């Protein structure tokens, strides 16, 4: 739902800051419901959000910082933010010659507290993944 001023989301050029050009201008990674593979879907527009409290969800393959109780994929499907424990692992994209998916564990969750958040809306999916894992909105 929000990201962390230094949180970093995917876009088309690749892993950046949530407040940057590709992010704003360019499609991002998410996983299309509708054809069951990953996709790229067009950034509806940036939206801030100033004071809100956070989560760090951290995994093997990468970490990120957002509201915390907001619903993200998960292996098993939409989880409340709250509720994902070490155990959990989310599918995140892989580039190569073929995009593929592959499962990352959760080492566990830091609470960041009071951040400036910031997010962007996406257009067919309705979904898109930061720093790697995949978030509803």
């Amino acid at each position: 739902e929000a990201l962390t001023g230094d949180a970093l989301i995917l876009s088309d050029r690749g892993w950046l800051r949530i407040d940057d050009p590709t992010l704003q201008e360019c499609r991002v990674l998410s996983y299309n419901e509708s054809t069951q593979q990953w996709e790229w879907q067009q950034v509806l527009r940036w939206l801030d959000q100033g004071v809100r409290e956070t989560w760090k969800i951290k995994t093997f393959q990468t970490e990120i910082k957002c509201t915390g109780n907001h619903l993200i994929r998960t292996d098993k499907g939409w989880i409340k933010a709250a509720n994902i424990t070490p155990k959990m692992k989310i599918l995140s994209p892989e580039i190569d010659a073929a995009v593929k998916t592959a499962l990352q564990d959760v080492e566990s969750i830091e609470k960041l507290g009071v951040n400036h958040v910031y997010d962007i809306e996406v257009e067919h999916n309705h979904n898109f993944v930061a720093n790697g894992l995949l978030v509803h909105n």
